[PDB]
């Protein structure tokens, strides 16, 4: 499989199966076929449908309400917004792109895979469209940055902590490699997406906004670099990726692994295991790209010794009884999420606990959540 | 005295006197509260026709919601039927515009309309009447005098009356529309047709299927349906009627939603079981406003199977002073600040001191700009 955001080992694995007519591969994806259907009717979202605009005054900025941050109401117009950690404002639905980048990406996520498994064209003509709308239209396509992501009224200091939102479509931009050599993608679309990935990557790596959250002590360091390796493996930078992984990511699960494998810098939130939980998932996406290249982040050690199967097996107890953890989380935690995280650490690492309690939990078979169509394995 | 009507109408009163007279903490604190109430006088009045996709009447004067706790079920083709998640809100509710609007008009009206009692000025009643006019009675703006569509759940096949309880959010600015009643603003003609539809609400309240069924329901749903009928019938100045309500419906509700250590069992079973204890109370508060305004007492008066509201709270009130000691489930997390004007009310309404001391530590902010919180100038 070409290099992106995905299991390829079990992407390959299914459009083998489905190619040689392997029955349960070929009813699942039947399946498939049948949820991705919404997709090819979809009118493509663009970032530009907004009324409010956001202070550069151009609708193709993105722009979103950073989620904990809530009117004051003891200010006579609210402002500043305060912050309660854990509390989503429902204001944040008021910008369009915070659900419609996620509708986005879900629906070129899933077409982009089915082209890859089934080879009809017709999803890679659908996963164009969406594509070219979101990316590189000239008067519908989002800016290369993320300036105004999680945007907080009144408060007075640029913040780079939006940029954890770009998860929601680097995974479509990788996925675009998987609809290349189609009829429907052609070599000026590839060269637009291209043109715009370089300069996303450029405003990434060299913005202030770009820096400040590539060194962030927590979660959002471990998402950028997810975010950044979506970036570079579209851009088949893979000497980058090696860089990334070895210059940042693995430093950054040193200092944020504590000796017992707890996640500090998570357990203080207010959705602790949810926060831990997220960490380890950045690393699990940053993962499926670096062991393409042959570096596995579960088992590689950073400079200190500290391997992220330390920060799996501190919370495995949890993920199997949550009611058991001990730091707050003040809403119930999901244990689904830990499904495809307990599969991917523990394939990685040999692990056939983690597997087996990756499967007992599993995931739904008919499920039309787009990031569980690699997993037959946990359905 | 003042007129009948969804408020502590004793502390309007007071808060009236006193800013007359021109005492001056009272005077300080309404001067505040209209530097709150400016974004008001400016705001848009709002109106349930303020939406894209229709309800199944295509009259876009129907007031319709999405049933929060109902999502899409990700295991169908379609999504549909939806499925119930108790307490985890679905982020859907926030495509029907009048949720949040009906909310933003409710705020608006009741805001100005006790800013014009307490001050007299003509300035409050002119905007409460704009917003007044556009959400209730205006012959292409105003709401269909319906909740047919309240609460709907995609993939459901039966009618449902539990979207009706989204009716108190204006059926509170429709009992102060009575204190802009002799201002320049209101009209003859005004008030006729706010008259006209209230007691078109009323008939489809009482005789509506939807209505009757929730009339009858078992838990908090029962007593939020009288807590708005009575503000309904409080507006039209039927007091025969609220005597009747309290003594044939209020009271033996509550006294068979409560249990023998004072607990209220129907609302234990929720995933936010000390949130829907308080909603629960909260709904037979706001009925005592009304019926307390003419003699008769929801919080000590038994119900004819020797249950009382009092009861009720007293099982809560360890739980207000310590809401970590709730044994029940409470997926997130309780604002005991909810539990302040509550235990005021009840507090003041049964003599018990213990109670209103809490009230008061507990406390509001001074500054606040929650409009529920303008007549309670004693606890900030
Ligand atoms: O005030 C409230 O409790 C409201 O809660 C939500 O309504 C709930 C509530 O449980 C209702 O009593 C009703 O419950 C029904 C319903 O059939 C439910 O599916 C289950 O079978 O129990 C029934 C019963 O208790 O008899 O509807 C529930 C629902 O989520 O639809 C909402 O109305 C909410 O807005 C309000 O806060
Ligand atoms: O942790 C996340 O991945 C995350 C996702 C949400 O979308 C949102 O970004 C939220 O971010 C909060 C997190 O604490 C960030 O690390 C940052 O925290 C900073 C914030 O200014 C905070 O008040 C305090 O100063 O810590 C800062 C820090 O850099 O640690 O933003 C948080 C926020 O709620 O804005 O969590």
């Amino acid at each position: 499989a070409p290099l992106g955001p995905f299991n390829a080992t079990l992407l390959e694995q299914l459009k083998n199966d489905y190619q040689k007519g392997e029955k349960e591969v070929t009813r699942y994806i039947e399946l498939q076929e049948k949820v991705a259907e919404k997709y090819i009717k979809m009118t493509p979202l663009s970032v530009t449908a907004k009324k409010k605009l956001p202070p550069s005054k151009d609708p193709r900025d993105y722009m979103t309400l950073s989620p904990y941050w809530w009117p004051d109401s003891t200010k006579i117009d609210g402002l500043p917004y305060i912050r309660k950690d854990g509390e989503r404002n429902p204001e944040v639905y008021e910008y369009p792109e915070r659900e419609n980048a996620n509708r986005f990406g879900d629906a070129a996520y899933c077409l982009g895979v089915l082209y890859y498994i089934t080879g009809k064209e017709v999803y890679a003509k659908a996963c164009a469209n969406h594509l070219r709308t979101w990316f590189t239209d000239p008067k519908l396509g989002m800016n290369p940055n993320m300036t105004y992501a999680q945007a907080v009224p009144g408060m007075k200091k640029m913040r780079g902590s939006g940029f954890i939102d770009s998860r929601r479509f680097s995974r479509a931009l990788g996925v675009a490699k998987l609809i290349e050599g189609s009829k429907s993608w052609t070599p000026s679309d590839k060269k637009k997406l291209d043109d715009w990935a370089t300069a996303f990557c450029y405003w990434m790596e060299n913005s202030t906004q770009g820096q400040r959250e590539s060194h962030a002590a927590n979660n959002h360091g471990l998402w950028y670099e997810a975010i950044h390796l979506m970036v570079l493996a579209y851009l088949d930078r893979t000497d980058r990726i090696r860089e990334v992984a070895e210059q940042s990511i693995l430093p950054k699960m040193g200092a944020q692994i504590a000796d017992d494998g707890s996640l500090p810098q998570e357990l203080k939130r207010t959705l602790s295991l949810h926060y831990s939980t997220f960490a380890l998932e950045a690393l699990m996406e940053a993962n499926q790209i670096t062991s393409q290249i042959g570096i596995n982040l579960w088992s590689t050690p950073a400079s200190n010794g500290k391997v992220a199967s330390q920060a799996v097996d501190y919370l495995y107890p949890f993920y199997l009884n949550p009611e058991d953890w001990k730091f707050k989380q003040i809403k119930p935690f999901d244990q689904s999420r830990a499904a495809i995280l307990l599969y991917e650490a523990g394939t990685a690492l040999g692990n056939q606990k983690y597997v087996d309690t990756a499967k007992r939990i599993g995931l739904k078979y008919s499920t039309s959540d787009v990031e569980t169509i690699p997993y037959l394995v946990l359905k």
